């Protein structure tokens, strides 16, 4: 921390919010800030460390960015209402439950005419370790041993490699991309302001599996971001080998050091973003839609189904995933993206068709 | 800091220098960086933030940058010998000696026909605020408030206008930049490695004068930068006028707050990058030497003569900036007459040259 900032009337460190957009300039009042400037969290992370994503970048929806678990109780002031907001109405009084069956998921295929791929992705982080916008070196690299540790141990059809960031060979680099398995380093915005690109490529790295279906990024956003995915629609198989993945990898970790995931009975997962709490889940698919695209209800009719529709700006291929994170679980998310790509895809075969979705429009 | 840090061992945090091309790689060694990891500065900036620019940089030359003046002698084993090969020899055990007289500046004008431009720029920062890498938004704003007084209180030829750079309409932002008035924005990784981008545009802000020959830019890399310039080749007066806006800039600050500029016995002004210290002086002249630039001794001549060279267009060919070496260890007036000294010499080389005679026995030996 700056040693003299405690010096400084409040209202003098006090961030100007004018032109902002974010729901941290929505709720950190004068005398919030005045509460909590000058209060750290066990491990030294800041109020004004906290904030200053949204401080640097009056643009962005949200704003706050934690360093170590402890931020979302340290600073709950701040932070339990940017959570009701953002998650809907998600209390500080309620509660989140978890719900990794793989049983539970609707067995459905999605039509593979429409949908190029299907992926789940979560992040992860290690409990005692501070999270990446305030990790040190040394922390980063624990992570990075135990994890790596971990996925090496995976056997049979997730057998694979890791690639560390800083060990890579010219027909090493340019392959990965060619998968596209690449991470993006950090330059934009969000990353150098939150603290998040310190030290890059110094501890992280990309494992996968040789058959290219299970995929784990180390120390970028959160400690790990962890993917299943494959060509097609079987939505129910990706999240099979999703959660043994998870599983096996967490059961390593615990066995060799007695570490464990991140995670508590308000919050669930614990997450460096508070948009990512909670599941920490984006269940997507790759969806060719391109009458879809022409219909001014689309995000409408997305919306009200519980997904977004990302697109590249082309050929009306979108990204569809689950909108929600706290407060339902993966099974009902990934369910709800299951649910709702099927309607997408019967009403884009109407529409090729010249015939009405009116009638298939969700209420 | 982060309190787990101290929980490891320093081998662990130890930067992996493989690739590096700074001085901080060459410098910070594993037994010092153990040394020193846990000892912060009295205001709390570590070592870890004194390096983070060249950590996450590898081709940046020194990779270090100042939270505090303090930052200098609490981590010495490292800026001492990072500031001595920089600055050519300068010791930890040499002290730099400040001279702002501007009688002491020589008089003559250099050729116009030659010299296009003349400018003198420094940096300042205020004793006793943390430095760019570390400040906090209210010791910005108090510096912005110090600084915006002391300009707006100047009067005759160096009366001006502050113009802040939060709300700046676009109308005033294309002024500006017409003028070449307004700094970069802090997107570049020197920057954002740092620690300097925080808050943008907060307590950022730029000043001119009317007369649009005297300009300050609050709280870009330092509290202050500095210039003072103007078409031709007449380096004196455009050094009296920046010795002259500093004295009154400075008495102002000292009066209004008793506060000055931060400033020692061993490196003289303390600014944020450690190849900026002394003087922190870039004295230039933008000058016509097109024969000059085809001898292959034009770099080692300017050497010698403890001059910098950059060729510089924007369409005439064969001009130079041609500026002083050193800013540690000789004093403002030392370095501004050695670049009016040395441009009057390559001036008559490029002379004799344009008439193709020799110039065999003007290169210093
Ligand atoms: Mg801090």
């Amino acid at each position: 921390a700056n040693l003299n900032q405690k010096k400084y009337p409040a209202k003098d460190d006090f961030p100007n919010f004018e032109g902002h957009k974010s729901l941290l300039s929505k709720y950190l009042t004068a005398d919030m800030y005045a509460k909590l400037r000058d209060v750290a969290t066990p491990s030294g992370y800041t109020l004004d460390r906290a904030i200053q994503n949204g401080v640097d970048n009056p643009d962005f929806h949200l704003g706050l960015l934690a360093g170590d678990e402890e931020t979302y109780t340290v600073f709950a002031d701040l932070f339990d209402p940017v959570i009701e907001e953002y998650h809907n109405g998600f209390k500080k009084t309620d509660n989140h439950k978890t719900d990794l069956d793989a049983s539970k998921i609707l067995d459905d295929v999605l039509d593979p005419a429409y949908v190029i791929s299907s992926r789940v992705r979560t992040g992860r982080n290690i409990r005692g370790m501070a999270l990446s916008p305030h990790v040190c070196r040394s922390e980063r690299r624990a992570i990075e041993k135990m994890v790596s540790e971990a996925l090496n141990s995976l056997a049979a059809d997730l057998k694979g490699k890791y690639y560390s960031l800083m060990k890579m060979d010219e027909k090493t680099q340019q392959q990965l991309i060619d998968d596209h398995f690449l991470f993006d380093r950090p330059v934009s915005r969000h990353f150098t302001s939150g603290g998040m690109a310190r030290d890059f490529p110094d501890g992280r790295g990309i494992w996968h599996n040789d058959k290219k279906n299970f995929l784990v990024w180390i120390n970028e956003e959160d400690h790990t971001r962890i993917i299943s995915m494959q060509m097609g629609g079987n939505m129910k198989e990706v999240f099979e080998r999703f959660t043994r993945g998870l599983t096996e990898v967490e059961k390593h970790i615990k066995d060799k050091t007695g570490k464990e995931f991140m995670k508590n009975d308000h919050l669930g997962f614990v997450l460096t973003c508070p948009s990512n709490l909670g599941t920490g889940v984006r269940c997507s698919v790759h969806a060719k839609l391109p009458h879809m695209a022409k219909d001014k209800r689309f995000e409408e009719i997305c919306t009200k189904m519980r997904l977004q529709k990302r697109g590249t700006s082309v050929g009306g291929v979108y990204d569809i995933s689950n909108l929600d994170r706290l407060g339902s679980s993966e099974v009902e998310q990934v369910n709800c993206v299951i649910k709702g790509v099927k309607v997408l895809i019967e009403m884009e075969k109407k529409l090729e068709k010249g015939e009405s979705i009116d009638d298939l429009v969700p209420k």
